């Protein structure tokens, strides 16, 4: 194999690194995976399609115009250059290798298209028909963007944009499941915790968090339970940044943030289906948690899990491995269809106070057909009142022990409006038996003479009842 010749390859540091710290991408494409056959959208601002680095790779079918109602997704031009992100995150994904310009795409040889919906107003039906388009042609999907990261506010997809996740996840590209790659937030100045946010809180989309070039948290990084898997980003001055296609036919060494995470996530991807055309949505989610690496990300909340596995609520599972997501893809056997228990807890409303704790033992709907016994995603669908947000800390404790945040403080969280059958989700106990005593702590973080109540717990296990991996 010959690695790519492109002037800014070199400067690519999170795929042409020689010193283990990167996504290994360049094992994948010696393995002859380069992203061939598959279709990637970017949903943001629009993409440059005739951009050198993207032209030869550009995809009409993958494209739409939502904000303006056509079919053509370039960019608005401005002086400040506002609309540049579509095309920054293409070039991620998919731009042309080997071509004397700027660098490559993770999967530099798959079709790349951009839906143009961030330029106008974002309502429930720009963004429902933006997740829609196109569902048996295109593969995967990336989007940089959701609800506000003020650290304040709680909101997810509206009716619409829900509807479209289920539709493309249960009949899109044959039946086997849209692919939805979600950056996890930019809130960390704010404090911000992603499980308020709905979208990246899914378990329909494969949220992705940031790691800076030296190994650390960024600034911006949002730690959750909803995230599953880490790609390199921006860090500090001096920590190198995301190096790939501009507006106007330039080149940037200075794309940051969680946004550009998602994308290389997608390209990674696209490698990935590229090996193996016939997985499944959750068989994608699966191979993530498998195959990610926790090794020289530096956090301090890294916890083995109950079934050996090493988790971060800043990381998840940790950096993606494009070399061993291709190979583990190959032989992979679909896994068994999606079981869903529900748990519906309390006998009786619970005063919060300065602490509450829920404990339950069930069962996991032994002896019926939602029988769990290998958990994937676990909800806590909470309705609580409280006079001020974002001094409540939530944590759910599984029966292996695996304690995941469900929501931390968050200081700027004034709200008094509580959650309205909010469905924090984790990843973190992937793989576990769901079967013993689940624990739900609400506690008090402030000082303060704070009140309320939980009127709902519903514990929601996702997941099936064969074909386990002995624990790690
Ligand atoms: C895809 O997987 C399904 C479920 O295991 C199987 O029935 C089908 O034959 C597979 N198709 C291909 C082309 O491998
Ligand atoms: N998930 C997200 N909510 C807001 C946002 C901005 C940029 C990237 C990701 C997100
Ligand atoms: N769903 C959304 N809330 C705020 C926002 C900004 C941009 C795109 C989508 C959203
Ligand atoms: N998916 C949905 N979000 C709000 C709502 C109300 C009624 C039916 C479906 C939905
Ligand atoms: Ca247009
Ligand atoms: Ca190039
Ligand atoms: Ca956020
Ligand atoms: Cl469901
Ligand atoms: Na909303
Ligand atoms: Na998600
Ligand atoms: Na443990
Ligand atoms: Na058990």
């Amino acid at each position: 194999y010959q690695e790519p010749t492109d002037p800014k390859f070199p400067q690519q540091w999170y795929l042409s690194g020689v010193t283990q710290r990167d996504l290994n991408v360049k094992a994948a494409w010696a393995q002859g995976y380069t992203g061939h056959g598959i279709v990637v959208s970017i949903l943001d601002d629009g993409i440059e399609k005739n951009h050198p680095d993207l032209a030869g790779n550009y995809d009409p079918g993958a494209s739409f115009d939502v904000n303006d109602q056509d079919p053509d997704p370039q960019p608005r031009y401005t002086q400040m250059n506002d609309n540049r992100h579509g095309t920054r995150c293409a070039g991620e994904v998919a731009a042309v290798a080997n071509n004397g310009v700027c660098g490559v795409g993770v999967a530099y040889n798959a079709r790349i298209g951009g839906v143009r919906m961030l330029d106008g107003e974002v309502t429930d039906a720009v963004e429902a028909r933006s997740l829609g388009l196109n569902p048996n042609h295109i593969h995967i999907y990336s989007a940089s963007w959701g609800p506000e990261d003020d650290g304040k506010t709680v909101d997810g997809p509206a009716r619409l944009a829900e509807e479209a996740f289920f539709r493309g996840v249960s009949q899109g590209r044959g039946g086997l499941g849209s692919i939805f790659v979600w950056a996890s937030g930019n809130g960390g100045r704010e404090h911000d915790s992603c499980n308020c946010d709905g979208y990246t809180n899914s378990i329909y989309t494969l949220s992705i968090s940031s790691a800076t070039q030296f190994g650390n948290v960024p600034w911006y990084s949002e730690a959750c339970s909803s995230t599953l898997a880490t790609t390199y980003s921006s860090g500090n001055q001096n920590e190198k940044q995301i190096v790939t296609t501009d507006l106007r036919q330039k080149c940037t060494e200075s794309h940051t943030g969680t946004s550009a995470s998602a994308p290389l996530a997608a390209g990674i991807i696209a490698l990935t289906l590229e090996a193996n055309k016939n997985l499944t949505w959750r068989d994608m989610q699966h191979l993530v948690v498998q195959t990610s690496k926790p090794a020289h990300l530096n956090a301090n909340d890294w916890a083995t899990n109950g079934v050996g596995r090493k988790v971060s609520h800043s990381y998840g599972y940790g950096l993606l491995d494009a070399g061993a997501m291709v190979a583990l893809a190959q032989n992979w056997t679909t896994v068994a269809p999606q079981r869903k228990c529900i748990i519906d807890i309390l006998t009786e409303p619970k005063d919060i106070g300065k602490r509450l704790e829920v404990r339950k033992t069930v069962t996991a709907c032994l002896g019926e057909p939602n029988h769990i016994t290998r958990l994937e995603h676990a909800q806590a669908r909470l309705t609580l009142s409280y006079n001020r947000r974002g001094d409540l800390a939530i944590h759910l404790v599984s029966p292996m022990g695996t304690r995941s945040t469900l929501l931390a403080a968050r200081p700027h969280d004034y709200s008094a409006d509580g959650f309205n059958d909010w469905a924090f989700m984790t990843t973190h106990s992937w793989d576990e038996d769901p079967s013993g005593e689940w624990v739900l702590e609400i506690e008090n973080t402030s000082e303060a003479n704070n009140y309320g109540t939980l009127t709902k717990f519903t514990l929601v296990l996702y997941g099936t009842a064969s074909g386990s991996l002995v624990p790690r």
